[PDB]
């Protein structure tokens, strides 16, 4: 808030890596400081992560919340994802709330990953992987307000169908992996 775009996002999700077939609506409030490129990253980790528990948290806009997190029935923390560029300091640290820490690290990453990766080797489960600026820039550009996206999951290759067609998404691993 504001102007905090309401989006609506139409997910139907075929994983073959995991046998997981859903249909999904889910409703995500855009900060204004959020691009189409951060909110596309937030929608990938969402599908590429995705769980009945799986929720999409304030992110940039509250700095105590993750982008999206997957919390038990008793409100712990299951899955911490976040998307972008934190420092270690920042993983260090909630990477503690969680028994699993993910990042969907993008943009230009060559000062960022010399800072940060070797900052983060006795961290416990956190897993990093960069999506490629070409595709996510495909992606993002111009989002609609109602975002339907086709998605298959083979072989740890990400492919979006989306209304201008398939793009594929090959996330580069720079620690840990999917689970
Ligand atoms: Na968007």
């Amino acid at each position: 808030a504001q102007p905090s775009t309401t989006y609506k996002f139409e997910l139907n999700l075929t994983d073959l890596d995991r046998g997981v077939y859903e249909s999904v609506k889910q409703t995500i409030a855009r900060h204004p400081s959020e691009t189409e490129e951060r909110m596309t990253v937030r929608l990938l980790a969402y599908a590429f992560w995705y769980n009945e528990q799986l929720a999409f948290g304030r992110g940039l806009s509250d700095v105590d919340e993750p982008a999206l997190w997957e919390k038990s029935l008793d409100d712990r923390v299951l899955h911490w994802i976040e998307v972008g560029q934190p420092d270690a300091d920042r993983l260090t640290w909630c990477s503690r709330r969680t028994e699993r820490t993910s990042l969907l690290a993008y943009g230009s990453l060559r000062v960022w990953e010399g800072k940060v990766i070797p900052a983060i080797k006795n961290l416990k489960n956190v897993n990093i992987a960069a999506v490629p600026q070409d595709v996510l820039e495909v992606l993002a550009k111009d989002m609609p307000r109602v975002i339907k996206w086709d998605v298959m999951i083979s072989e740890g290759t990400v492919f979006v169908t989306d209304d201008r067609g398939q793009h594929e998404v090959q996330l580069q691993w720079l620690t840990g992996e999917r689970g």
